[PDB]
């Protein structure tokens, strides 16, 4: 039936943000994102069926629908734009934006993958950073309709006290850390999302809970305010990053496995650098440290034939990557 | 004779902004930028001569100087920078960066034009949009030989009172945000280009019209003040958006008539997001969203047989364009 | 024996950053950034030894790492993090971050490699450009444990008195503005600079020196401070963008002259440009202006028999790349 066919690919849409595809997984990252705000359930639901919606009546790919391809951006925008919204919780009139941005989503989706086909690279996350960015920046703080939440430059020193660092809070910045993938900041919401990525492929949630480790641990050797790493804000770029170059795309070796852990690195300290730049804009680093860290990680090319790049039409889960690649 | 012949390829240049090369819309479009500020009109003739003869003098393609390809980046960056002059009319040194900017124009409407044609995209404004925004940049408000006028990032939110809308000013808004492409704030002069461009073609005349409205209705929806309105500011790049994607280079149908509305829309929003941007450094958001949004729906790939993108090597008018599909 | 190999390899590096590779070149420019300051001087060729380290360990192309082709974006790296630290010198624990980011040089250099090697364009700075970028950026000015430089875009008119005008200082900008692509401010370190130059290649030393002279000269024209001007900060990307195209990558005639002085004054007034925005982030212009003129003077293309443009497998110093042209 059309109806259970599109929730089923809104599902996996929901769930393909952190690379897997069941649905069951949809439904544990749901529930997790409602258990942490309704309201922004709500809006993410909204924008994936918005997005999802747009590409089949742009007469997009059907197979690539069918996988949630077309609607892991639009979960994110709807989700994004109820976390930077001033207005509070049940802003029905957000909604309405919400539908306008995610209908953009696909039409990114597929314009950017054309300038990236041609060197076999995903299109990772840079719909939503395109979309909510150019929404972020049209309305800002400063409006009268859908004002966000106001993030400003740094004008002084951080007072960081090393005594009082909480290093139990410091190692839930690692599920919270993953929660924040979806921009939420509530543990059992990331406990949740580990759970999903474990159900489809442990190689993912092995690799999301080192992201965030990594993100945490560079987020403390650059003096990163603690507040910010409790919250999670700190890793999520690095756990996407480990997840995608780690096993999704590289196949997985220990070569691909070190690999994963430097573009968490690289992903956490460019995340760093994008939030202190777009905060002269006001704007936050939603994902474009994952972006620019895969996207130069799988540019990559190593004359080492344990780091073997996958291409994008026989990509699925690690294992799986593995399975193929050692069967050739 | 190499006079006359030279003065036609300036005045298709001039045209070509809007996607015209009738001599004759140029005509009209000088006469309506010179009703406007005739110091404006100086700066734009200027750098158009010296775009098109930087083009002649680099051997740049002899059929491209001749239908205004190389002239039309040079008339906006003139008039964009005898638009963002704080020196006043008639500041005559303001003529020699005009010449020395428009210089650079052949040079990346190649440059670029070698890194989309492997795509076959039109490099569409953006000589102008690099060339300008780093004159701004470079110069800025607090320079003591060519200042620019002060555009700053705004501190409070807007008094709009929605009783006071002048609707005959809102619907003015169309003509003005027609005419704003050229930097020309006068109804009149939008009146004169919009006669121009009907002239040679009355559906990117239409597709001006509505491009403008979508402009000036997406500037409501997301509570632009009124005056930025009224002054046209919010629909120039959804007028040019427009006429490029519905029928320019995708064949005109109602598919892509919808799909120009919507790539109206995009530009709109994206203007008001590279207006907020961009004024932190102080510059405008001279003609960056219609390049983006025309390249992210030019790129745009679907499976529907009505949505058919031309090769460059065969575009004219919409009309044109038509016959010629049609004719396979 | 590899020790004598690799530091071979590390001296070519050095030198590589100015488009030469003679050891020699290698060994007179870390003389010259030694008398600058000796700490810089340690963190630009700590930062050569771990990017060709990590080169190795990439299994990148040997005969790509023993021209420095890897190493030339380790040494402007350390360089300009010693150069741009608030904390003084010998602050040891800065070399903890020369190691980290020295270590995503390569990576960029081949990621981006893979984009531009479609065009055959090189990867001129762009690894240095996004690695120092993004390490001045996550740090900042206010950060406890490795604070920069505060940069800070510019609020009033400039008090420019052009009858103090130093016009022997004037002079010196050249040697100063040569020593400046290393960070070096010292006019013996730029006249060492120069002689490194002209051992190898004295096209490239000649278009250094005329890359100096049209930065200073565009800085005068846009009202530039005498100070920046005196202290050589207007011209480093001139003269290494002189050097480039002039010679190095197009065929070394009087019309690839001419255009090499075209993109000297392109890059300085880009430099200009991209100080006044970056400013606002509080990055500095490092390199970027090189990369972004380069680029598009290497990607243009014209109908013109003398300006023609190498296969940069058969690129070497302009000497040579002028007999290879003629015997072709």
């Amino acid at each position: 039936s059309p109806v259970f066919q599109f929730f089923d690919w809104v599902l996996r849409g929901t769930s393909q943000v952190m690379f897997v595809n069941n649905p069951l997984s949809g439904i544990l990252i749901i529930l997790g994102l409602f258990i942490q705000n309704p309201w922004w359930a709500i809006s993410g639901c909204l924008g994936t069926i918005m997005s999802t919606l747009t590409a089949l009546i742009l007469s997009q790919d059907k197979s690539a629908i069918a996988a949630g391809f077309h609607g892991y951006n639009g979960v994110l925008v709807g989700l994004l734009m109820a976390v930077f919204s001033d207005k509070g919780d049940y802003y029905w009139w957000l909604l309405l934006p919400v539908i306008i941005m995610s209908m953009s989503c696909p039409i990114l989706s597929s314009a950017l993958g054309t300038i990236f086909s041609k060197w076999d690279l995903p299109v990772f996350t840079l719909p939503f950073n395109i979309t909510v960015t150019l929404y972020l920046a049209a309305t800002g703080h400063y409006n009268l309709f859908f004002p966000t939440t106001l993030l400003q430059p740094a004008s002084a020193m951080p007072n960081i006290t090393w005594s009082e660092v909480q290093v139990p809070l410091l190692l839930r910045a690692i599920p919270v850390g993953i929660g924040q993938v979806y921009g939420c900041d509530n543990p059992w919401t990331g406990g949740i999302f580990l759970i999903a990525l474990f159900i489809s492929s442990p190689l993912i949630c092995l690799h999301a809970a080192i992201g965030s480790t990594m993100g945490m641990l560079a987020a403390l050797t650059i003096a990163t305010p603690f507040d910010s790493i409790y919250f999670g804000l700190c890793g999520f770029n690095s756990t996407l990053a480990c997840i995608a170059i780690g096993g999704m795309f590289y196949v997985i070796t220990w070569q691909t496995h070190l690999l994963a852990i430097a573009c968490a690195l690289f992903a956490a300290y460019l995340g760093a650098a994008l939030a202190n730049m777009l905060s002269v804009f006001g704007l936050p680093p939603c994902t474009w440290p994952f972006c620019l860290s895969a996207l130069t990680f799988l540019l990559l090319t190593t004359n080492n034939p344990a780091i073997y790049k996958l291409p994008l039409s026989k990509v699925t889960y690690p294992e799986a990557n593995r399975i193929y690649y050692l069967s050739q």
